[PDB]
């Protein structure tokens, strides 16, 4: 019946290597080897789509309790029942308030009417090609993720081309195109700015002591950002054959707006103004996931939005999102990442600097594609200025953390894995149908993490071997 | 929807109901964080804040769901979160802690009784439940009545009392459409269902949020599903027979003819044996949470096994898992949230301590009186969740100061219990919304105002009763102390 189904197969080889893997002793720590089991089993589950992704995610916290791979800070493995307590208040992180931020934000600017006259007016600059459509799509994108991060920033974009995304069938290469663009385009732009993801605002902090400033950071991020998201864009437009489509002349809405839209687009603008300088008001509202009740309270509690519409929010993308930061806050606390990274750090440690800082870059990329960006980099970032410190150039330090913070937005082959990856796999037509799947973010996906990957080793290693002084 | 805003300059919507409560709630707002109130500045703001979200959920001005979402902004604002040294935690400290505090194992008990509840009613499996215990009522217009709310009380504790009372009238359809607004046996506070949805949440720890809620700080003291088995059921059923007595004399509906209710003769399929089996073991599974604990952690990881077995199997989809209610869900995290910033502030052991002071050679049963009846009146008023939310903590603390032992279960449990109590004034909660918007046929609203006030509130205090007497009585035989 349902026991010899495709789904029913996968499910038994997830068991059969988690079980082999639970089995055969891998490290030489027990937390470690049942993290590194977890790891695999959530990884296969979510790559194979055997149950859904959301499910999965639900998965997580009790996987987590039941292979005992959350460890107290004295370093003895904690209880069930306090295991059970920490990995559930780790799910919810100021970042899931962001998010619902930005459901509320692109909520109120599509249901007013507000984003369509801003979608009609970036359509009419764009043109009527098919493919440079999608580059303004990836532009906008990379231009709010620079400022407001890519944790809203795809919710707000899908928003905005919401008239054009509208009409299209969840078959037509266009619309899938252009969900896949648009996610793709944030994850490259999170990398761009110290402002635009967590990880570059700890790589900034560790990197000011040496010298890099805002202004150096952006000679070294933008163009390289710049020339991965053009690559991206043309590996898309070339292999997701969007063009001898037909698209409709858009023509600018010059009706001028009203009181009420006024207002939301007040609100809209202090929000974002204040994502923008989030580092500068840290002493008063603390971090972004406050400043995101702001939207939620202005727009809900004066009636604007119902509680009909909080219920019609994708619930689905919250839990997938809490489910990655399950995940990454067991990696973090076992130990494995540490492990792994310490013994790469002693393989390569009298190798030069591009050796060093191209083999990172792949530990960062195998590994970020299944586990959080910022864990990564958390982990990783000390190590690497570490080395660079044990290294006789005076640029090491510097060069390398900069690389590695770089380098660890660079995981996109996963569609479970980062936010834009999450809104873009859980987008569904007017019909209910999903436009990406799984299989489509792996084969355009993969080959867009190592666009990235090969733009930050040789366009933004070279102006950083000129930029960087170090010293 | 609409664009255009109504003005007199100045718009409509600043001078309304809604915008003079906050505007009251405002001007009080910062008269207390003004007016020295506590001598403690923590402990003042924390007063401060607790009265604004107070006033906020009492009064209805913003919906309750988005109130808890302005929680953690005041937490934070207000800087009223507390380190272990002493001193006032940083803004970026306290959105850690105060947004870590929202997701815990309650949420995840909840979410467990949205699925529970969902494939039971979606795979007809609590219609038949519900349709042959209709059916061995008979044709007495009293036994029906009885059997109407005995099968309303017995369906709370697993798929809820929110989603119990729409299924009972589905199932008596049939008789409710056809019977009058004239007729007294219809207009018996629609045939007892919101009267025994009220006292629904009296049936288990899944029955209601409240009782979620409580079972955290029930636990500590050793309570599990055996004492809210032991202390809760025959209370409830004493309770809802003085209600049954008390609507099945008032109303004169002996003279009646009613019609055998036929059950669902309708064999279980494979698919939904599976949903039985796996209900069943989730509940034995919480029955004995206690001795695996060791195991599976908690009730919240235990709750995730409902939800994997019936969302990865294709039982429920996507869909369903937005149709849940999701403002109950940010109701509850707003209400832990809530909590956690009053016990980190010290604003509740202060208080505590001065109840304590005040009043302390006086028996436990005296001061479960004094605390049960303001939970009366703030459930008939304010919403039942809410004030879980609220009073819960407050004599937990004041149970812990105490100097008897097994006081403070007593006054958690008694509070807990009386939690879904307070029913007799209308639009107090989904059953009795439910209940007044109910038409029979052509005629208007049958339950009326009047009837509502004249027989709630005396059913109310039957509940009261039949708590603070049997509850009371079984509850000091049954729970230990320390």
């Amino acid at each position: 019946k349902l026991f010899f189904t495709k789904k029913a197969y996968k499910i038994y080889f997830i068991i059969l290597v988690t079980g082999l893997l639970l089995g055969i002793k891998t490290f030489n720590d027990a937390a470690q080897h049942r993290c590194m089991a977890l790891v695999e089993c959530v990884a296969f589950l979510w790559a194979s789509e055997a149950i859904p992704l959301h499910i999965t995610a639900f998965l997580v916290p009790l996987l987590v309790v039941l292979f005992k791979v959350l460890k107290t800070s004295d370093g003895a493995i904690m209880s069930a029942a306090s295991a059970s307590s920490e990995i559930l208040a780790a799910m919810w992180s100021s970042t899931i308030m962001i998010l619902l931020a930005g459901f509320t934000l692109g909520e109120v600017l599509a249901q007013y009417n507000i984003a369509k006259v801003l979608a009609s007016w970036l359509l009419a600059f764009a043109g009527c090609k098919p493919r440079n459509v999608l580059l303004m799509a990836m532009c906008v994108v990379f231009f709010l993720s620079m400022w407001i991060s890519n944790v809203a920033a795809p919710v707000l974009t899908y928003s905005l081309l919401s008239p054009l995304l509208d009409a299209m069938d969840a078959d037509s290469p266009f619309a899938q195109a252009l969900v896949l663009g648009v996610a793709l385009a944030a994850n490259i732009g999170g990398m761009s700015s110290p402002i635009s993801s967590p990880q570059n605002i700890i790589s900034m902090s560790y990197l000011k002591p040496y010298g890099i400033g805002w202004g150096q950071f952006f000679a070294v991020a933008l163009p390289s950002g710049i020339l991965a998201m053009l690559l991206v864009w043309i590996l898309l437009f070339t292999t997701f054959k969007m063009n001898k489509t037909k698209l409709e002349k858009f023509k600018p809405i010059k009706t001028k707006f009203t009181v009420k839209q006024y207002y939301i687009i007040t609100v809209t603008v202090a929000t974002i103004l204040l994502w923008c300088v989030e580092s500068q008001i840290e002493g008063a509202f603390g971090s972004s996931g406050q400043i995101a009740i702001i939207p939620i309270v202005l727009f809900f509690g004066t009636g604007l939005l119902s509680t009909q519409d909080l219920n019609a929010f994708p619930w689905s993308i919250v839990i997938l999102a809490m489910g990655g930061i399950a995940l990454g806050k067991a990696v973090s606390s076992s130990g494995l990442l540490s492990t792994i990274a310490k013994a790469l750090q002693k393989k390569i440690e009298n190798d030069g600097v591009f050796a060093i800082l191209c083999i990172f870059g792949i530990l960062m990329l195998v590994v970020g594609t299944f586990v959080s960006h910022t864990v990564s980099a958390i982990i990783i970032i000390p190590l690497v200025q570490e080395v660079g410190d044990k290294l006789g150039n005076p640029k090491a330090a510097p060069i390398l953390v900069f690389g590695c913070a770089l380098l660890s937005s660079c995981g996109m082959g996963l569609a479970s894995s980062g936010f834009p990856n999450v809104t873009a796999i859980s987008k569904v037509d007017r019909k209910g149908d999903r436009y990406l799947s799984v299989m489509t973010f792996l084969t355009r996906g993969v080959p867009a993490s190592i666009l990235a990957f090969l733009c930050v080793i040789t366009l933004g290693y070279g102006i950083m071997a000129s930029v960087v002084k170090g010293n």
